[PDB]
């Protein structure tokens, strides 16, 4: 004991919430308990509490409209909480909370260590400069580590902890020989913007060889993406599943054989679907975007990376996996993401904290 996990209020149904609750519980059962608590800075109470089931938390509100005054109230409320708790460790799940923690530490008179643990590219969310208010840093990607070092932080004060995925006991095999290649896209649909489904279709339309694309997800651009597939003349090779609560059940039950999962984004907070696909042995072809894919994909071994915007290179990767010129062995791909699996992840996460202490 004792570790405080603090951050601005979240929706309550995110991937981030899943990792946080999971990390707290296995901290809570590590030693006799090593105690964990959470503190949220909120504008309202719209956050769902389901995920905080067995989690002790407190909140600070504040909906004053001048942000200077709202931050002042948050720093005060968290300063008082620090006096009633006494945590040894404060871990901030967003960058603005690093500022709140630092200012409330001086105000409260308490002594503790502040870790940042952001869950999105600093360059793509506000308040990036607030990262410098933490003592040490827990980076879920090498890209995040580079962004922190760019603000003057020493690499020795940043540990890359990645993010966790569960070990699977089934493998999704490739299509049998002489069957069309089967590509998979899992995610919210955006035609350009962050996801660039346009690039996915542009690349697939230029490829050589028989292929089929299975798309699990939707979004406002659904109709625009459908019309673009018709414009490119690929519409009979695309199968749309809409939103799906359990995409990997759809993969096993309905699709059964997969050549590769494709991701064509301009940026990602953390591409958890890539980890999920590799944990089932599915190779991934991804843009090398900020951030995450380059930490998971090993070119030639479990998939490929292409330079952002290099659609010609993407098409080359697609042609080669279709032809067999490059072959990814689905049976060994789950072993290529060893450092992401729950138990080893938590081991290095725990060590990244107590080694700085």
């Amino acid at each position: 004991m004792k570790i405080a996990f603090i951050g601005e209020a979240v929706s309550g149904f995110g991937g981030m919430e899943t990792v946080i609750s999971n990390v707290i519980h296995t901290f809570e059962n590590s030693s006799p308990k090593i105690n964990c608590e959470m503190f949220f800075f909120c504008r309202n109470d719209k956050m769902d509490k389901a995920w905080l089931k067995e989690i002790k938390y407190a909140q600070s509100f504040s909906n004053i409209k001048l942000s200077f005054l709202r931050r002042a109230k948050h720093v005060y409320n968290f300063s008082q909480w620090l006096k009633e708790t006494s945590p040894d460790i404060v871990i901030c799940i967003d960058v603005i909370s690093c500022l709140y923690a630092n200012k409330a530490r001086k105000k409260s008179g308490k002594h503790f260590t502040i870790f940042s643990w952001p869950h999105f590219s600093l360059d793509h969310k506000k308040h990036a400069e607030c990262i410098t208010y933490a003592d040490y840093h827990l980076a879920i990607s090498s890209g995040i580590k580079e962004q922190i070092m760019a603000r003057g932080i020493s690499a020795q004060d940043i540990s890359v902890v990645y993010n966790p995925v569960s070990i699977k006991t089934v493998i999704v095999p490739p299509p049998e020989r002489d069957k069309p290649a089967v590509f998979l896209y899992v995610g919210r649909l955006k035609f350009e913007g962050q996801k660039r489904v346009k690039d996915l279709f542009d690349g697939l339309a230029r490829t050589t060889g028989e292929w089929q694309l299975h798309i699990i997800g939707d979004g406002s651009d659904f109709e625009k993406c459908q019309a673009y597939s018709r414009e490119l003349g690929i519409e009979q090779r695309v199968i749309w599943y809409g939103w799906q609560s359990a995409p990997w059940q759809v993969v096993q039950q309905k699709i059964k054989n997969v050549t590769a999962l494709l991701l064509t984004s301009a940026f990602e907070g953390f591409p958890m679907t890539l980890l999920e696909a590799m944990s089932y042995g599915i190779p991934c072809i991804s843009s090398d975007c900020m951030s995450g894919p380059r930490d998971m994909i090993k070119p030639g071994l479990n998939g490929e990376l292409y330079t952002p915007g290099a659609i010609d290179d993407f098409v080359g990767h697609l042609n080669r996996v279709i032809s067999g010129e490059v072959k990814y062995q689905h049976d060994i791909i789950p072993g290529t993401i060893e450092r992401f699996y729950d138990v080893l992840y938590f081991k290095n996460f725990n060590n990244a904290i107590f080694s700085k202490l």
